[PDB]
């Protein structure tokens, strides 16, 4: 009974840039109220026009900022305030990005490996991140690790990419504990290739 629910470009976001969050479904609704969790939590509301086949509302959010990041849900309805609301959509996570400085990102033992063979990914920096969050091209979510602290003073995540099946190109932030939807700047990308 839920709307469809989708960020474009996607939901990992520049600070000071702007994102579409569309809320949408078979379902004609007349009404979508658009709700970021947690703290300062919002509510907005879009009366959406479906053109026929579906129903649409276009959320405008930004400039990126830490306050508008984190867990959003679309709900339709079909009266006026104060609506009924239908069921909620897929939750969609708001990240700020390119927010602190990019972390290291290394492959092991190659960005070469052959099919079923593992690879593990590395997630380095001096900064003190308390997670690590691995995001391959193409892909709307993104494996987390909490950073470990090594000796040497460097914090650090190992990503297993398991057996081997298809190459991608790889990227990882940094984050701290606090602000878990405020991410560093990405790593420079890792291809993996698969053979």
């Amino acid at each position: 009974r839920k709307p469809s629910f989708l960020a474009l470009p996607g939901h990992l976001v520049k600070s000071e840039e702007t994102v579409i969050l569309q809320c949408w479904s078979d379902v004609m609704f007349e009404h979508f109220l658009l709700h970021r969790e947690g703290k300062f939590n919002n509510t907005l509301h879009l009366i959406g026009e479906h053109h026929d086949g579906v129903s649409k509302a276009n959320f405008s959010i930004g400039p990126m900022m830490p306050v508008l990041a984190g867990t959003y849900r679309c709900y339709g309805s079909v009266p006026h305030s104060p609506y009924q609301l239908s069921a909620p959509s897929d939750p969609l996570d708001m990240v700020i990005i390119g927010l602190y400085e990019k972390p290291s990102l290394s492959a092991q033992p190659g960005p070469t490996v052959q099919a079923g063979e593992n690879v593990t990914l590395s997630c380095s920096s001096r900064s003190s991140y308390d997670m690590y969050h691995l995001s391959r091209e193409g892909e709307a979510h993104e494996r987390r690790l909490p950073a470990v602290r090594s000796i040497n003073g460097t914090f650090q995540a190992d990503f297993p990419l398991g057996p081997a099946t298809h190459g991608g190109t790889y990227r990882c932030f940094g984050s701290f504990r606090d602000a878990p939807y405020e991410w560093s700047n990405s790593s420079d990308p890792l291809l993996v290739s698969v053979t």
